[PDB]
């Protein structure tokens, strides 16, 4: 009686590619025409553990005829945080990092990027804004690093430590340490790195939403409880020459120079907190930000298209958007806040806002509104002129990333069922702010990226923002 | 004007009823709910999460449920070993698990439960087709490494009862093995191993070392499948259920017969023959109080899906390569499968390569229609066959995508609904095709390499149209 064409004719031509968490696949779907173009699982090759994470695309000229992308795996005790009742003992530890490659029919397995450097490194990965490299970051070893694509080769790695003030673990973050961030340099022939697998662990698993107060009170084992800071993301300013890591337990956006490979400013993401701290060199290889208090964690993190600029998404003790004014290119120590969006149905741990995706245009940014079970998921439209909330619409379980089509015209999310109930990838029209629809998805994706075509294209992807 | 204004897919959804399609992966791993009155997918579950190393999950049937959406439950099941090394993915795996696992999974409203692991239980390690007993409390799987079958009772997850069946071939030359005739023996298992246990865990009992492929049934002539036993393969596929009751038939693709067996008292009653030009059956002869014996002087083609219609009044089996057609047969007369015979046999001159094989199939429930993929492998386009199943001629025939796989039907008879999987590499997906026009409405997106995939049934009545009384 209806026929689907339609409803796949106003997208135009564009892939979203999807990791599947604990499926252990990824996978790119054509909104053109409903077709699954291509599917690889990661248990086929012998990752006996592929919690498909993370994953950012490079520019394509034409994607349909190929395109290139990175994904990372978590592995270990991150198999038994979803309440799945499995009795597997000795879990895959994980931590890989793939160049996967569509050649216009399948996907193949290029290369492990982590077995051939070292680092295995299982939280965000975004692509540079020239589309030829890479960062990924962990929030168990708290280490990051930018790879080149051509070459597989790191360009920088860094480990980020916390010295607590306060030894006592409920009091480790709230009442101040040290961050200490050393430039890494490798240990093994050929210049590789000794972080492959679950090696550099502090903590057994990634810290979940509202994990901090879990860390706090004694809930996530590991064997440096006290000194993780929780880095999540490298997120690239689109102009070029700084990066920014976020580090979720101290609710610090660590700006880094990626000519020189120096951090040069911590901005802070708390309300009420000054905008920024200074980062001191204390010696070749180390610099130290200190902080008398954590008011709050934070975690999304990222520019606008612009550049002009950067938010960072305080939780658990507050919960709002944090807008700072980045249109100093020249030097980021002028950063300053500029707007906060708050709304009273946003305190505490959630929702909790942990994506966002800019329309091109930058009027508009999309943000996750995450909940545990049975509370409603869905996405935030906030107005990125004036910085305020303008609607919330409900969505399903376990609402997950956002990516949208380059044209402007529809934002692109998953939704993941705690990797046990209902998922889907669900579609909205940013003129009405309207989901158009569902789509069925057998996947727990924490990602998804729509492949691009330019480098333009990558300030509203997996880049700019997580 | 081509991009004048949004559209939502409520109203596409919206015709299809309320109804779950259930899907198993293949080398995807998983198996997945999907709620097509709103696109979700309701459940999934993956079954390396549970310590399945080499979860290649294959086929399955879902018992009938009053309320899907408040619950239901299904059996899927598993290949393994060697067999993740047939589909051309660039593996570096040297010692792949053992697998051959079958499933008992609950939803529950919310999320999968893995209930039970009936293969690990009884000892029976069978990987090709489930089908569901008429009565929805019982179900079988066969397995065309081992040519084993069995029939379980679902509520004490215990073997009713299980054969072996072997071939001996007239000419030991493998290229000639089958063509040139032999002797297929049926032996009536007994448990071997304390608590009434089989030992044909895993892959023991293996004749060859992975499945012939869909469209490979001839592999193993040329040499091109490894194994102990190679000679001595008759590669069981499936045992499908007379929906009238009583009988079911065990398909046996090299030698391409359908063996009809009596439920009531365990024991081969008849052998149907596929090729065109040959009898409509063979007797079977008993010669030991656990032992038949069927004689073939010559194998003119293999054969593969088959099923009754919804009435138990016909029977389909459809031969492939060295000929492609639907092979009918009258089994109007459910008091003695000795005297069915061949009625119909659907050809086309656009069979008469290699490729298309007549591949699965779905009746609707009024019986008019039979819709019959046709396989071929890459490039070509595979494709969905309409067929009239009360004159037995081809209707039309539509294109679809890569590696066409099986077909379900809403129950109302309204839509069919089927799969397409990609070799485990290339382009997948759900598609979806009216009854009335006998036109594919849409494509949905699926991560799968699915060679099955039913739609949870309300009743016993919808069993007829389901993974029960056909492949
Ligand atoms: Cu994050
Ligand atoms: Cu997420
Ligand atoms: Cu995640
Ligand atoms: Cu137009
Ligand atoms: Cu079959
Ligand atoms: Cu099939
Ligand atoms: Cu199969």
């Amino acid at each position: 009686t209806t026929k689907i064409e339609e409803f796949y004719a106003q997208f135009g031509k564009y892939i979203l590619l999807v990791p599947g968490k604990f499926t252990g696949t990824v996978a790119a779907h054509d909104l053109s025409t409903g077709r699954t173009l291509a599917w690889l699982a990661g248990w086929n090759y012998g990752d006996t553990n592929p919690i498909m994470h993370h994953m950012a695309a490079f520019p394509s000229p034409d994607p349909y005829k190929g395109f290139e992308f990175i994904v990372n795996t978590q592995g270990g005790k991150n198999l038994f945080i979803y309440g799945i009742p499995t009795t597997v003992k000795e879990p895959g530890e994980g931590f890989n990092i793939y160049r996967v490659r569509y050649d216009g029919t399948k996907f193949n397995l290029v290369s492990n990027i982590a077995e051939k450097t070292g680092l295995g490194l299982g939280v965000h990965v975004t692509a540079t804004p020239d589309g030829k490299g890479f960062a990924v970051a962990d929030g168990q070893k708290d280490i990051f690093a930018e790879f080149d694509l051509a070459t597989e080769s790191v360009r920088t790695a860094f480990l980020v430590d916390w010295k607590p003030n306060n030894s006592d673990l409920k009091r480790a973050w709230l009442e101040g340490g040290t961050m200490t961030i050393t430039r890494l340099k490798p240990t093994l022939p050929g210049g590789k790195y000794d972080y492959t697998g679950t090696k550099g662990c502090k903590i057994d698993w990634e810290l979940v939403p509202g994990g901090e107060l879990f860390l706090e009170e004694g809930k996530v084992t590991g064997t440096r409880q006290t000194n993780v800071v929780a880095l999540d993301a490298f997120v690239y300013d689109p102009r070029g020459r700084w990066g920014a890591l976020s580090a979720r337990l101290p609710g610090v956006a660590i700006i880094f120079d990626r000519q020189d490979w120096e951090p040069v400013v911590a901005l802070v993401g708390a309300k009420g907190e000054p905008s920024s701290l200074p980062v001191k060199k204390v010696a070749s290889d180390t610099w130290e930000i200190k902080m008398d208090k954590v008011v709050t964690p934070a975690h999304q993190a990222g520019f606008s298209p612009d550049g002009k600029n950067f938010l960072f998404m305080n939780g658990v003790r507050q919960n709002n958007i944090m807008v700072w004014d980045t249109s100093n290119h020249a030097d980021p120590t002028k950063w300053t806040k500029k707007a906060v969006v708050e709304d009273p149905g946003w305190r505490g741990s959630y929702p909790n806002t942990f994506h966002m995706v800019f329309t091109p245009d930058g009027r508009k940014v999309y943000v996750t509104l995450w909940w545990p079970s049975p509370t409603p998921n869905g996405i935030a439209v906030v107005d990125a002129r004036n910085w305020k909330l303008l609607k919330s619409v409900d969505i399903g379980p376990d609402m997950h990333t956002l990516a949208i089509t380059y044209d402007g015209k529809y934002v692109v999310g998953v939704f993941s069922g705690y990797q046990k109930t209902a998922s889907g990838i669900v579609i909205m029209d940013t003129k009405s702010d309207e989901v158009v629809g569902i789509l069925p998805s057998v996947g727990g994706h924490h990602d998804c990226v729509i492949v691009p075509k330019t480098v333009e294209d990558l300030r509203c992807s997996r880049c700019t923002t997580t």
